């Protein structure tokens, strides 16, 4: 009873699900797609049980609380996964293997049951109103749980599989240590194996795509995260994660799982350019700016011109230098003919703010706002033009009066917004956070990581391979409304979770902390899948 | 081998994708929508083929260029269209009857496959890696090809048919003149033909509704339709290379205007 | 022939049409009055004037009253035959409600006098040319 | 005859290599890594007949010319290559199947012979002194051919297979045409199927990495240049293919198949920085210089700081604009403490030289020169330092004195390059490519595509998602000596092949030609695999 093997099952557990009119029912209807493949039962990827999750089970956890979800599909192990990049429909259930890693001193019990397809999964589920099996917490062999399929069509497509059932597992007794003390909490193991009716239908080409994407599994891999991906904001490295309890918002180069955009940006870097502007300098600071909504060369958008920032202005005149502002090499440039006045060459900062034609004010909101570039620093020689155009590059600095390093921008207050633009906020104990990188600082253009002097940190939304996956595909089946598509970050002391909603936000379970989340320490990323988006996030550091 | 009658399939040939448990499947989830009609199997309609369309194969397509391709639907049989007319769901297979017209000179072959529902039909579709039939040029005898109804609902509604397999034919070889010159063409015929498990289901009226075909009438351009500017009688077309924009008194696709004036 | 492109005001927003391959944006051409010589028609001696409209008036019509907004998917072109006596020709329209022709880099006017008939076609990709055989 | 279905091999031949004493010890010695996996023989993917490569045959190829090789291995085939992810070893030979489309006016003969394992493929073979089987021009049926696993190994392991048999087809008499004219040439069609004792062992975790990778398929995907993925020197989005039958070298940013580079620059476009140097202008020209070979704060090389570009520097005084020079936005920092000199925030030219404490003077050799910055437009004042640093960005332009464009820059006589550095050559007739991008010029930065003042192109060696998977993973073992990696490149037109080396050069079918290939109707990319060097590259445009 203490040791157990691969292919040891366990203690088998049945509910009133499990019928043989079902599985008849589902073998002759899978019959539409010709015979059955890969259904060889002495293969080693059909006999052996492999790993899928682990939970944790706390004496605080009041009865009905959900403690484990998983939605039925073959992402759920590691080779029905593999085997599905090769065929066109799949049909049959799934076994579930339960391990307790309890003690014979512990109480308590859990229960689990299986949901029918069209039934939500939420705090109020009532688990122990379904058919369903306890299992006490004292438990020594492992208790397996077959999953049925539970479908209205025939067979269940590679690209939209359709509806499907989905198993819980909640507290049906509180767990209870009789010593006390510190010790409060035990873990639990799940691991899967195909059942005897699984089948694949339908052989394809793997070159294939099928019309909707299985799932965003791809779009967050470890290179993105471990040193290669960069933020879609300032486009420097990823090097941190920055809880905003707050909330925010941002459309600025930001997709969701719709293939659409609210902002006027393309998920690249590339010189900001337009032609017709206000020119004017009543080493003197050459102030440029126009009218938004104007911009008839940018198709995403007539906002704003491509890659301009969405960054608030801030007011400076005189000697002194603002703060907190996006700052860009370039310069005016004459619209008749393409050529550029070279005595305007300087670091100009850039933003939005309402009517500048004499009193700086910022604003938030793009609509009846305007764009603005004024230089920093004293240029060469002021050039007074009607009409001409503004060229600077993409990739900016942080603008600060002196060496000292302040807090990391943009605030949530800075960002500016296209109407229509959905919010981020709180959910339970998720919140939604950003991606910090480091970012160079005009005060001091040398400080870079470690630096005596402090470290300025940039934020962003997305990654750029994440923006630019969700700008060429589409995921509009693979999420609904209202579940986080989950991964696993593992470091060298436990792990988290990081989920993504179907607006684009990415969360975390911080709860109500603002500390910065350091990435060294990251080995790899694990997906996980759909889960409800009110179940709290594992956050083990 | 010279002479072919209505009946006559010709050579068979096969694809995995043909299968007994399909039909039967077919057979027994089509009772869900009542007793099948249009059944009988001695009818003139169902044994014989008629003509559905034809296409050319050129010297100058390159492998993988296709050819032919539809996707299944009562539309590709003149007398199953007559009949949807008047039945509100259909369920089945047909088979595709394909006639070369080319001569023993001439080289080269074709590709056919049958693509299951769910995967993106284009350029990026790489038919010879699924199951597939190889046809030479020089086929004096008709072939057949069967499309059977793979579907993950029980019936195809006519109002939408939902997910349907589909049939694909392009070049597997480049198409081959010794002589050379101005003959660098053939034609194909295709010529299809209802399977035995192919039924009707839900009688309804024929005039009964589930594109912007009626919009360009021949009047329009004829004599009687005028500009959306000037209000006169359209005379001619005059084509603009430049380019250009209009907004004022035109409208989309999707029933908005970025002009202020009414038609 | 007027206005030119030049000369056509638009609002903020509005798409433009372009060629694509060898597929051209046309223009309808009708016969409009002229203040120098209120009597010239047709093949006046003093020459033809043209006025050019972007579509229609029934089309314009039509598109405004029903809704078309699936029948056409992202970069096809819905495409008519025109049938002439000597040949035929084909005419393409996009989502955007702008007309195209197979006529290149040509400029001259097409003539409607020996036009017979048309027959719709259908969904046809937006980058395969239009037949002109004329 | 007229018909061939999918599972009709067709006629069987044979030659002296497929023996009953090579099957019985495979079979017998493969049983080292436990019972087979996968040998269900009625399964779809085991039965039917896939494509695998078209080529052509044509009248003027002599006796004994190499038509189509292939290397034993389960990349061979859609359906294999997708079940490899899951096992760690494999044994078993493969069936080929051969159709002609020929006529039955035309003559000749091919030849087709297996080559065992350690002898070189190329020019020098002779196929017709194997045992061998001779196919007709006028065949009309498929012929099926056997490659047997003729190995030294136990088994082959997924990463490092180890050595293996080839298959080479060649022409055994001239194609002939007895009528003449323009018909010139056939097609034959190459479809793979495994044999009955092809087999796995010693199932895997699909998410563990092999010690040595299988091959570099995945570093050449249809995003990178289809519009997304950017050139290594300017980061601009590749639009086209440039050959360059001259030959040149590269060694910045550039990294071979062994993990190394001989360059200073890390896969990324950052900043440049560097510390110290000597800043000095005796609306003033300023000019930054330093001594190559002293940059101790760069972990990858001390040639020059990261991100320097690797081009010569171009002379220019006065009002006087160099032609084809490198430009970034920046300008001079009090490296006593970091602070910026606001007065010299210009458009630099960077490039290096050597000897130029007064005059300048070109270079393309690291050894003993030196970097030198040098403003194009006067600066608000200058300062005369003999400590400063320089800080410029990394996404540079071209200068030209007009409106009017230039070649595409920078030419090979241009490069600067370490000593040690490999040199690309012509093989046959196979020639390096560069990849051209889309670059902004000072004297018109409005004209990106299809402006009537032309266009600019700058040139690059990698695209940068290949360099970067270069430099993190391993491929020092998927190819030998003397081989070319093959992608495939499918037009609306025809196709094209593109080969990579081990040194990390790209290579085309080009032959002496200099035009620019556009790749504006790319539709997607298909790997092929190890194929010789020696073999022309098919260029069906």
């Amino acid at each position: 009873g203490t040791t157990t093997d691969g292919m040891d099952p366990g203690v088998v557990a049945t509910t009133s699900v499990v019928t043989t009119e079902n599985a008849s029912t589902s073998i002759a209807t899978a019959g539409i797609g010709g015979p059955p493949q890969q259904m060889d039962q002495q293969e080693t990827w059909r006999t052996n049980f492999y790993y899928n999750d682990v939970f944790t089970w706390s004496v605080a956890d009041a009865p009905g609380n959900i403690l484990y979800t998983v939605q039925h599909s073959p992402q759920n192990n590691p080779f029905t996964a593999v085997l599905s990049q090769m065929y066109a429909g799949w049909a049959g259930g799934m076994q579930f293997r339960f391990i307790v890693a309890g003690s014979g001193v512990f109480g308590g019990r859990l229960v689990a049951a299986v949901i029918p397809p069209g039934i939500e999964i939420g705090p109020g589920l009532e688990v122990r109103q379904f058919p369903h099996v306890v299992i006490d917490a004292r438990s020594l062999e492992p208790v397996t749980i077959t999953m049925p399929d539970l479908r209205p069509n025939m067979y269940h497509p590679t690209g939209n599989p359709g509806l499907v059932p989905t198993l819980v597992l909640s507290v049906y007794n509180n767990l209870i240590n009789p010593f006390g003390g510190s010790t409060s909490a035990i873990q639990v193991t799940v691991e899967t194996r195909p059942s005897e009716d699984f089948e694949f239908v339908m052989i394809r080409a793997p070159s294939s795509k099928t019309v909707d994407s299985i799932s965003p599994a791809d779009l967050l891999t470890t290179p993105v995260l471990t040193g290669v991906g960069t933020d879609n904001r300032w486009n420097g490295e990823i090097v941190g994660l920055q809880p905003v309890p707050g909330g925010f918002s941002t459309c600025n180069r930001h997709w969701n799982l719709n293939g659409s955009t609210y902002g006027w940006s393309s998920p690249r870097f590339a010189a900001i350019d337009h032609d017709r502007g206000n020119a004017s300098f009543p080493n003197v600071l050459e102030l440029w700016y126009a009218s938004a909504g104007s911009a008839a060369d940018n198709p995403i958008s007539q906002i704003a011109p491509d890659g301009f920032p969405d960054m608030s202005f801030v007011p400076f005149s005189g000697i002194t230098i603002p703060t907190a502002g996006w700052v860009g090499f370039g310069g005016i440039w004459n619209s008749s003919n393409g050529a550029p006045y070279v005595t305007t060459m300087q670091a100009y900062e850039l933003g939005f703010a309402t009517g500048v034609p004499s009193n700086p004010q910022p604003t938030t909101t793009t609509s009846g706002a305007q764009i603005v570039a004024k230089s920093i620093y004293g240029v060469a020689n002021g050039i007074n033009q009607t009409t001409a155009g503004l060229f600077v590059m993409a990739s900016g600095v942080i603008s600060t009066p002196n060496s000292s390093a302040t807090t990391y921008t943009p605030q949530p207050n800075r960002i500016v917004n296209a109407p229509g633009t959905p919010a981020a906020a709180p959910i339970g104990k998720n919140t939604p956070i950003m991606f910090a990188s480091v970012v160079r600082r005009t005060g001091d253009i040398n400080a870079e990581a470690g630096s005596t002097n402090g470290t300025q940190y940039g934020a962003g939304s997305q990654p750029l391979p994440v923006t630019i996956g969700l700008s060429l595909n589409n995921y509009s089946s693979a999420l609904m409304p209202g579940q986080f598509f989950v991964w696993q970050l593992n470091f060298a002391s436990g792990f988290m979770e990081l989920g993504l909603s179907v607006d684009g936000y990415f969360y975390a379970g911080t709860g109500a902390s603002a500390t910065l989340i350091d990435l060294s320490d990251l080995v790899d990323i694990r997906p996980v899948g759909p889960r409800p988006s009110t179940s709290t996030l594992v956050y083990n550091l």
